[PDB]
């Protein structure tokens, strides 16, 4: 009579749980980190998932018909609640079971201790929002561009500057580095902070976060932003926290070129394609080489010894014609980052890093040198060595 | 102007190559083993591979400009041909390289010893001929039963008997055991034969090998049926061979029962997605329960140390009640061999084995016992002892 009992729709119920559970552990130290913890009352159904770094909650609306918390293993109530007919689940506690009915399918859960389960890290005051489809896409700029190496952990995060209405965020692996800058609605006009955010996970919290909602960022307010150790990220009765990351991100900003000796542009999709097709010919993924001269653009690849590829496309090209290469998963990173129709080239030596930024099609480009144009987003890729 | 050169259409190209490179072996003995031969002459090309196992030749139209036959890397080739431009495709060979053409892409690849490649098997004599739809339908009926550990090549074939117009195709691993028979077109009445062969081959040049057309069989004539230790399949320009398994396969006659004690029908989705959801608490995939009683059928499984599920569900059935259990794998397998829109059961103890055949939406069911029902397929299903 006191034991958590409930109803629900099965679709609500099955995204909630794997929303949550996702997140989980498989190898869990403690056993008790692969449960989800269930909370029913006033009309609602709470699910809540932590493992020290990354907390995720989440509440729908159900039909509570007793209130109470029992905590059951995550990944086998995510598979079976996907699994279920799409019929009401009914789901109450007895004792150290749970029973979850649905249709004419009958499951009886073993519970775990509640008692040993974490306390879900508190929220930070909140910082500001925008829109889930930017936050989606500018993380997803930069994301691709972190380490992915844990004995270099300057390198595996997402750097987060606020400056009132202005948000920079900015990631690198001392090979590309992607720097997204846009404008949010902040709660306080007068921040002034930056902080450092694993990549992995806040990738994650907005590659499938995505909806058509608002997104509120949790960082903290006046003396406080970035103090608590902790980013929350809100929206669409979700809430999840990331532990901040205790590295000092490099100094990128001497990086960026002010001038550039040559300037490209080139149809994104097109130069996609053809990197990809001469690559089948590359050693181990080594190296595409572009060559660049009056109007037009030869992609090569390969050695005598297992073949060679070639392909001309048209480009826009200025300054004295140049043969640069690249790793060529780099360079196609960069180019599927832009979401836009052409990208624009900004080049010095082929020894020193070549700017990538979008370009639409009514973009258009005299010996130089060019002045770097102002862009919302930049990718720099550093060029690889041609052989000889 | 002695050497290989021709045009032809990308995708057909494409296809031919990428049908002989699939068998090709990425981790060659020989390295000459994952090359592909290329011959040219009389509007036509005609791409080849062999690895001691199977071999496969596809004959696609071309325009020759000039014949011969060069060796290069199979799945190089296969790679490029599927990622160049839908556009015409020229080829030709200059030496020790291979010019390939196509739009503005243009590779060089290397050629291999067209000395050192392994002659192709020569087809035997054919034997008849039958729908690829039903071939391939067959196969992958019987296929599924087949043995996959090659300690024990007796279970890792499938027979084919033929008499006359009628074939058996038959495959084991000593749990469960597929039986389907056809009929073909003979090209001799009177022929009394059976082979063994690889069941991951043949089922293989089935999988894919379907079409509309129809497929010819090649196992000899007279006196020689099979005694060339080759299987051929051919059909729609495409040609394979496959060597014979030299094993004998089990007395599998012996084991189909005559008569049940209790039989039941179900309708095989319905009772497909009960498997699969039931099974979500099964401790490795151990065992699913069916327990038959009065017109219901309850499956179930799980411990109460991880959890237990139950789906009761329509079905019907005579004879005493009875609860049995299976491998639920190789239940699933079973099933979804029917192709029917419901399964009928043939039950004798808990601990001989079970007969499902395919029964329509028409077919219906005294205390018994039952006659087996004379079906062109069968399978044979062994149960797994209930625990206590």
């Amino acid at each position: 009579l006191t034991d958590l009992k409930f109803r629900l729709v099965r679709e609500s119920f099955a995204d909630a749980v794997s929303w949550v559970a996702k997140n989980l552990p498989t190898r869990p130290a403690v056993p008790v980190l692969s449960g989800v913890l269930l909370t029913g009352s006033d009309e609602g159904l709470t699910i809540s998932g932590f493992d020290y770094e990354v907390s995720a909650e989440v509440r729908v609306p159900a039909e509570i018909a007793s209130p109470g918390t029992v905590l059951v293993s995550g990944r086998l109530l995510s598979d079976i609640t996907r699994a279920l007919p799409n019929k009401p689940v009914d789901f109450y506690v007895d004792g150290n079971r749970v029973a979850l009915t649905c249709g004419n399918a009958r499951f009886s859960l073993p519970t775990m201790a509640v008692e040993d389960y974490p306390t879900l890290p508190t929220l930070p005051e909140d910082t500001g929002t925008l829109p889930a489809e930017l936050f989606s896409e500018a993380i997803g700029q930069v994301a691709i561009a972190a380490g992915r190496d844990d004995t270099l952990p300057m390198l595996t995060g997402i750097r987060v500057e606020i400056s009132g209405e202005k948000v920079v965020l900015a990631a690198t692996d001392r090979f590309r580095l992607a720097v997204r800058e846009l404008t949010w609605n902040a709660l306080s006009p007068d921040i002034e902070a930056a902080v450092l955010v694993p990549a992995k996970t806040l990738g994650e919290a907005a590659k499938a976060n995505t909806d058509g909602s608002e997104v509120r960022l949790s960082l903290g307010a006046g003396m406080g932003v970035g103090k608590d150790g902790l980013l929350g990220i809100s929206g669409d009765g979700k809430r999840s926290t990331t532990r901040l990351l205790d590295a000092e991100f490099p100094k990128f900003r001497q990086l960026l070129p002010a001038e550039h000796t040559a300037v490209a542009s080139a149809d994104v999709a097109e130069l996609t394609e053809a990197i990809k097709l001469v690559a089948l010919v590359a050693d181990r993924g080594a190296q595409v080489r572009m060559e660049f001269a009056d109007g037009m653009l030869r992609l090569s690849a390969g050695a005598d010894d297992v073949g060679r590829a070639e392909e001309d496309i048209a480009v826009e090209f200025a300054g004295q014609p140049l043969t640069i290469a690249f790793n060529p998963t780099y360079l196609i990173d960069g180019l599927a980052s832009l979401h836009s129709e052409r990208v624009s080239f900004g080049f010095t030596t082929p020894g020193k890093p070549a700017l990538l930024r979008p370009a639409s099609a009514e973009d258009r480009i005299d010996q130089g040198p060019f002045a770097a144009v102002p862009t919302d987003y930049v990718y720099l890729l550093m060029p690889v060595r041609l052989p000889g």
